[PDB]
C-alpha cells in the first residue's frame, strides 16, 4: 500500500550490482554485497543483499527472489565550490545554480577548504561531499 515516496526507481533484485545503491528498510544504501542461491527447484532464485547507508553509518540488509523489485534511490551528482566550515557543516555553492547549501564534513577533509571544489551527491533529499577536488 502507499505510493512509492520520491527519488527512487524500481528494477530487479538480480540486476542489482556491488557498488551500485539500493532502499533497503527505507534507508538509502550502497550495495556491499550480493549472495545468490542456486536455482531453487523451479528456477526461482534468492539473493541476500548487504549495504551500508549512504549518508548513515548504518549496515542493513535483505533477502529476496532475484526476480522480485526493489527500489534504488537515483543519485544526482553535483559539483561545488567551498565558501566556509564551520562547527559540523560545510557550506558550499553549487557550481550549476549558484545556491548556497549546507553539507555535513566529508571523512576525507583532505583538500578542504574554502575555494576548494567538491563532487557531492543528492539522493532522496540527502546530502554528502564525496571526493575533494
Amino acid at each position: 500500500m502507499v505510493i512509492i515516496m520520491p527519488g527512487t526507481k524500481q528494477v530487479n533484485v538480480g540486476s542489482l550490482k556491488v557498488g551500485q545503491y539500493v532502499m533497503i528498510d527505507g534507508v538509502p544504501c550502497e550495495i556491499v554485497d550480493i549472495s545468490v542461491s542456486k536455482p531453487g527447484k523451479h528456477g526461482g532464485a534468492k539473493a541476500r543483499v548487504v549495504g551500508i547507508g549512504i549518508f548513515e553509518k548504518v549496515k542493513k540488509e535483505f533477502v529476496a527472489p532475484t526476480s522480485s523489485k526493489v527500489e534504488v534511490p537515483i543519485i544526482d551528482r553535483r559539483k561545488g565550490q567551498v565558501l566556509a566550515i564551520m562547527g559540523d557543516m560545510v557550506q558550499i555553492m553549487d557550481l550549476q545554480t549558484y545556491e548556497t547549501l549546507e553539507l555535513p564534513i566529508p571523512e576525507g577533509i583532505e583538500g578542504l577548504e574554502p575555494g576548494g571544489e567538491v563532487e557531492y551527491i543528492e539522493a532522496v533529499g540527502q546530502y554528502k561531499i564525496t571526493r575533494v577536488i
